[PDB]
């Protein structure tokens, strides 16, 4: 293969990228999304407050231009994200009981209809855990409804859209433990009880030379609970600059996530949390950390390019 799409496509596999829409008049953006990747998921623009910024008044603006870019392009369409605690607009923050329920059921309900048959899969949880185990404290929808709001979530999304694939996404779920163990018992109950649930996505924000050892075992574990399980936000960040060890070792770290995924029959790919460094979310949250994607500033190739390329 000479991209990684191609070496993604042999392996019968998902190679994505978060998309941000603005960037797709610059030249060297859109030349490398065209030709790397097999699948493209919205950064931002399928988020709650990018589609319902005021209740009940919609903007499909952003998202439309994302499922356009994926149909052009031929590429699969991954939905981020239905419900999530942060990027929540104040209206719904101060909305109660019952009242909340039917914003987030309808927000839901909306969503998932206008994008049916776009979408082939969507992220309808995210970040429901914490770490160390047990359900997010600081999330409005556990707080306002309880522990029952997931499962609500995903047998809306899924009377919405009756094929898309519905999944539950998570971060610090990598490797065997605490939060990892919770997401295991929900999925285990769910699929007990016939709760509509199809994927398990593994965020990957991961720090160099700290991968999980026991990634592929964890992702094992999901897949026999008969679930699909995708790698959904991977970047591998470090204390900037870089320099040769620093980026030698993102190498190998990025052909173990991926060979990890190679690993795990149900495990349908893995998608980059952006093309390159230059507009990567990491030093905005972590200040003096970063290079973490595959492509330099410059839009060059870094080692973990070809690292990719072997995973594959
Ligand atoms: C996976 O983690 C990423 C990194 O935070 C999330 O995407 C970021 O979300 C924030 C808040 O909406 C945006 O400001 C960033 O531009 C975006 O990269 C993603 O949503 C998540 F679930």
């Amino acid at each position: 293969a000479t991209t990684l799409k191609e070496a993604a496509d042999g392996a019968g596999r998902d190679f994505g990228f978060a998309l941000d829409p603005n960037r797709l008049s610059e030249a060297q953006y859109k030349a490398i999304a065209d030709s790397e990747f097999n699948l493209v998921v919205a950064e931002n623009a399928m988020k709650w407050d990018a589609t319902e910024p005021s209740q009940n008044s919609f903007s499909f603006g952003a998202g439309d231009r994302v499922a356009s870019y994926a149909a052009d392009t031929g590429k699969e369409l991954y939905g981020h994200t239905l419900v999530w605690h942060s990027q929540l607009p104040d209206w719904a923050k101060n909305l109660n009981g019952s009242a909340f329920e039917s914003a987030m059921v309808n927000h839901v309900t909306k969503v998932a209809d206008h994008f049916e048959g776009k979408v082939a899969s969507w992220d309808v949880v995210n970040e429901a855990f914490a770490d160390g185990g047990g359900r997010r404290q600081d999330s409005a929808f556990q707080q306002k409804l309880g522990n029952g709001y997931i499962e609500t979530a995903f047998r809306a999304a899924r009377a919405a859209d009756p094929t898309a694939k519905l999944c539950i996404n998570d971060y610090n779920v990598e490797g065997i433990n605490a939060k990892s163990n919770s997401l295991y018992d929900l999925v285990k109950d769910f699929k007990a009880r016939g709760v509509p649930l199809d994927c398990v996505g593994f965020q990957s924000h991961l720090i160099v030379g700290q991968v999980p050892g026991d990634f592929r075992q964890n992702l094992q574990r999901f897949a026999d609970l008969g679930v699909d399980v995708r790698i959904t936000e991977l970047d591998i960040r470090m204390r900037t600059p870089s320099d040769a060890t620093k980026l030698a070792t993102q190498a190998a770290d990025y052909k173990k996530v991926v060979q990890a995924c190679m690993q795990v029959t149900r495990c349908q790919g893995v998608t980059v949390w952006g093309i390159t460094d230059k507009y990567s979310w990491v030093p905005d949250v972590f200040p003096g950390e970063g290079a973490a994607l595959v492509w330099d500033a410059s839009y060059a190739k870094k080692p973990a390019y070809a690292a990719v390329m072997e995973a594959f």
